[PDB]
């Protein structure tokens, strides 16, 4: 069997690339180890944050451009994936962390004149629930930032690759990748494929297929545990938040959380600690357990300063966050061109906070698997 088009990995990122290659009329197939809709990667729970704001100009471009696309994907599976109820970053407006940096983003936003309002300390407690926030943090409230229904887009987009005639594989890992002048040579558990470029949308795996190639990416894997809390107190607003603190000896220090999902039963909302501690070697390591010590942070933390949620967590779990290992750098994403011979047959999706980008990087994967080059400006983002 030969494709146009061979997908490694059926998360997000790979079926929306599927289904942009299948619907340009091309041959795709994609293939996943595990199973579609699994929770055992990059793509596990229910919801993730849509934000427009973005430290980095060129991102905060790309925000802007998304928009439109997830609109146009929530009109093709007739279902809103994006709910409104707010971005909230504050804390201290100068420490620089994976979400970005409070002052920096705030000047980006007043140029590309996007709305936003400021809040105090004094403020973010009042209207929001906060309790014994140190009387500098600042911050801000963008109104048009909101939740991603994760379970929803990808159900959308796997409908949409099977209906565009994408041949969607689950239970075959791919083990071997071998790109030459003519295609690439796909070796899997279950057979051999030729494809004429292959897209690696694998996740934390990316380095078991390009270090035999003599690549490997500088990213990072480390298993977050995440968490839902019993809202305790009746909500005025509950936007998604992000605590923007000066790390300690130990973590991060940094934590975020969402107001309810507008669209599941009950009065559950989910919290987490975003700590870049502990990488694993590989992501075989993995326990699926969410790390004592992280949640006993993270009760904590809500303990003291979230009185409206209830502390004790009903429910925990683990999510594998993948991200570059380099601070500058917030995504790897194009072709493996200057990495190998032949890279350019292999296109790579492999770091960062990307749910919020999946409409996007699937049509930016599906051009550069077909034509050799994409409209958007990713200069940066090159592996
Ligand atoms: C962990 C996490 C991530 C996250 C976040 C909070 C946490 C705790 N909050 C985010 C947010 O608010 N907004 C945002 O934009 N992103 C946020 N993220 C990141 C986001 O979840 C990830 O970027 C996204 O889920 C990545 O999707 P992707 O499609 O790239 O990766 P994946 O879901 O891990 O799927 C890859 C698939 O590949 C399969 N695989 C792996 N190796 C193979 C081989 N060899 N052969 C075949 N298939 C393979 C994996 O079984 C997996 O399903």
């Amino acid at each position: 069997e030969s494709y146009d088009v061979v997908v490694v990995g059926g998360g997000p990122v790979g079926l929306a690339t599927a289904w942009q290659v299948a619907e340009r009329g091309h041959r795709v197939l994609v293939l996943e180890r595990h199973t579609f809709f699994n929770e055992n990667g990059g793509t596990s729970g229910a919801e993730r944050h849509w934000r427009l704001q973005y430290t980095q100009e060129d991102l905060f471009r790309l925000t802007l451009e998304t928009l439109p696309l997830w609109r146009a994907l929530e009109s093709r599976c007739e279902r809103r994936l994006i709910h409104e109820i707010g971005s909230l970053w504050f804390g201290d407006t100068d420490v620089v962390t994976n979400e970005g940096q409070i002052s920096g983003t705030a000047a980006m936003m007043d140029k590309l004149s996007v709305r936003y309002e400021w809040l105090k300390a004094t403020d973010i407690e009042r209207r929001f629930g906060f309790r014994g926030l140190p009387r500098d943090y600042e911050g801000f409230l963008q109104p048009d930032g909101g939740t991603i229904d994760v379970r929803g887009t990808l159900a959308a987009l796997f409908t949409l690759a099977q209906a565009a005639g994408a041949t969607l594989r689950a239970g075959e890992t791919v083990t071997e990748l071998v790109p030459d002048a003519d295609g690439v040579s796909v070796t899997t558990d279950r057979g051999t494929y030729r494809a004429g470029k292959v897209v690696l949308a694998c996740g934390p795996y990316t380095n078991d297929l390009l270090e035999p190639l003599g690549a490997r990416l500088a990213y990072s894997v480390y298993e977050m545990a995440i968490a839902a809390y019993r809202q305790a107190t009746p909500v005025t607003e509950a936007p998604f938040w992000f605590a923007f603190q000066q790390p300690t000896p130990q973590d991060t220090n940094l934590f975020y959380g969402f107001g309810h999902n507008p669209w599941a039963p009950g009065e559950f909302v989910r919290c987490g600690p975003d700590f870049e501690v502990d990488p694993l070697d590989h992501p075989s390591a993995a326990t699926g357990v969410a790390d004592r010590r992280q949640m006993d942070r993270l009760s904590g933390w809500l303990r003291d300063h979230l009185p409206t949620v209830d502390p004790d967590p009903v429910r925990t779990s683990t999510c594998l966050a993948v991200l570059p290992t380099d601070p500058e750098r917030q995504f790897f994403l194009g072709t493996a061109r200057d990495l190998m011979t032949h890279g350019e047959k292999l296109v790579v999706y492999g770091a960062g906070w990307a749910f919020k980008f999946v409409p996007l990087f699937g049509r930016i994967c599906a051009d550069l698997a077909v034509e050799d080059s994409t409209a958007y400006d990713i200069s940066r983002l090159a592996p």
